[PDB]
């Protein structure tokens, strides 16, 4: 509407973006998203399972799609010419990026302050955070490249190879699904790849599911994911969401995605939700 | 005004059978879990963050949040069987009993009885005995059996009485600044029951004990709904005499008349009139 390459934004656009987020934060609306996100990771389908309402199963993409939309709509309610932009990490793949500049996301974590980010719009003291329980946490943390599993960001080819996969998702609709676009993008096939890998590479809150959205980068990242998925939906036009049925409740096409009543089907056609990327 | 909520002791065996069945259905379908989860997610959402007030307790939204919660539940009951409604457990009358555990709410055909001391107070009678009914912990993780321990703690040796109810109905204000546990002369704070507590709502939870004894795991017990119905009923009666809400403004965001009550967009205002949500209580 359009969701643009974060690398293509003007210095006004970058600034207005940050501005808005921080307003969403002042009003108390931003915490709803953090918590909602936390709620869903705790909602396992069925209880005891690996899968939750937002990750490690089919609902992953529609959930985060519905997550971003609500979010964008809220930015719109503050400043209508703002759209959720996206961080094309595949061509970033790693900190020599403009995204981490002082004016935008801020930089990596301070190893001397326990990796609390001490620069950028959301450094500690300028930006409060909440832990997995929903109590004050002490600040945004980040640790680029720290773990052996995710020393680098996914490359272009990784992205192109995922887009070749013929089916949206396959039984048993979890992190072991094979030839599954969903599982490849999320990044569980020879993980961490793609989505899981970006998460492990950033570190800090972004490094753990129920705290990830404390980092505004979450939205630039999840926007890039959503984009890859929309692209895949443009490729495989003969293919649709799965499962349609006989998935765990919350994962099927016409199930409500906890914490909402929104279902995958409601979000299956992103243009319908009223926005596009840089084609 | 068409849905009617009846006093539990007034349900025939057949209505009790049906309500139990509808519940087990919400359970197997995986719908009932959304309720336990939402309830837990709310308690961990502080307004403001760090505050002792959460989106559903320890503050003004307590009654509205719980009525909205019941209304969504009943509606899910309704999508299975549109003749079923939320009953209420009039605990202040069972109080009167020499021994409330013998209250017919606890019979094997409805809620089930008291925990078994030898089996660590896991309930082993009724529709929701250990094995027939599963539970989750406050973290969204697998738990064990349903447990009950009627009137165990010294804090709540007894079920709140008629006079307790009657006396809370005398309260003139809905709630008072600073909109919390310390709010004085507040119907909301009174009914919730922590202040000058345990009484009423809090006391009931403590009286039952087991999962009901702790807030974030309480919806694991079906009676959670029967008791909060009685709570809705009582606030309904209050509202019959008093017929609305504070804080209207100014309060912590999520507590005011027109604020959304996490995890939803529903406001306290949306639920101020119960009749006009589609239900009345038998005694209406
Ligand atoms: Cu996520
Ligand atoms: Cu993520
Ligand atoms: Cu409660």
């Amino acid at each position: 509407r359009v969701r643009k390459n974060v690398l293509h934004l003007t210095d006004t656009e970058k600034r207005d973006f940050v501005r808005t987020v921080l307003i969403l934060k002042e009003k108390g609306i931003y915490d709803r998203y953090i918590a909602w996100h936390g709620a869903a990771g705790k909602f396992h389908t069925p209880p005891g399972s690996d899968r939750n309402a937002a990750h490690m199963s089919s609902a992953f993409l529609p959930w985060h799609r519905e997550y971003l939309l609500r979010f964008e709509r809220d930015l719109q309610s503050i400043n209508p010419e703002v759209t959720l932009p996206y961080w094309e990490w595949e061509t970033d793949a790693p900190s020599q990026s403009q995204i981490w500049s002082a004016d935008f996301m801020g930089g990596n974590g301070n190893p001397i302050k326990d990796f609390i980010v001490d620069t950028g719009p959301f450094a500690a003291g300028r930006w409060t955070t909440i832990d997995e329980q929903g109590n004050p946490s002490g600040g945004l943390k980040r640790n680029f490249g720290a773990t052996k599993e995710a020393p680098t960001l996914p490359t272009r080819d990784d992205v192109l190879n995922a887009l070749k996969i013929t089916q949206y998702d396959t039984p048993p609709w979890d992190m072991t699904s094979q030839n599954s676009f969903r599982n490849q993008l999320e990044g569980f096939i020879n993980g961490p790849q793609l989505h899981n890998r970006v998460h492990r590479w950033v570190g800090g809150q972004m490094g753990v599911v129920p705290t990830a959205p404390n980092d505004p980068v979450f939205f630039l990242h999840h926007a890039n994911v959503d984009r890859i998925w929309a692209v895949w939906q443009i490729i495989h036009r003969n293919q649709n969401y799965q499962p349609m049925k006989n998935g765990p409740f919350g994962q099927n096409f016409r199930d409500p995605m906890y914490p909402w009543n929104t279902t995958p089907e409601d979000v299956m056609n992103h243009r319908k939700l009223g926005y596009v990327y840089d084609i």
